[PDB]
């Protein structure tokens, strides 16, 4: 299965302002990946933000983001979305999407090291 994920969406956004990312996935059944959002800010952990199945309707979300992030993906366009409302300073990071075949993985799963596939990045900075 050669798979890519594409990232796009990004970039500087005022504090209380929204900013939609997108990531693109290539290659066989999207809907037999667990696909995940993870960021990663300056001296901080990576942090898992939110994940959905490929078929699934419950996403899982992280409290730090629940209530402002929503997730969800395009089927006709295989890409998955990360809806990003309410950004605060601290949301300031590097935002990564990741796959992970549904043969074998965990549900949830908000360890990225079981993930086996990840976008480029994408850098959301968050002015006051």
């Amino acid at each position: 299965g050669q798979v890519q994920l594409v990232q796009s969406g990004g970039g500087l956004v005022q504090a209380g302002g929204s900013l939609r990312l997108s990531c693109a996935f290539s290659g066989r059944t999207f809907s037999m990946y667990t696909m995940g959002w993870f960021r990663q800010a300056p001296g901080k952990e990576r942090e898992f933000v939110a994940a959905n199945r490929g078929r699934g309707l419950s996403p899982d979300i992280a409290d730090s983001v629940n209530g402002r992030f929503t997730i969800s993906r395009d089927n006709a366009k295989n890409t998955l979305y990360l809806q990003m409302d309410s950004l605060k300073p601290e949301d300031t990071a590097v935002y990564y999407c990741a796959a992970d075949l549904q043969y074998g993985s965990s549900w949830p799963q908000r360890s990225s090291a079981e993930y086996d596939y990840w976008g480029q990045g994408t850098t959301v900075t968050v002015s006051s």
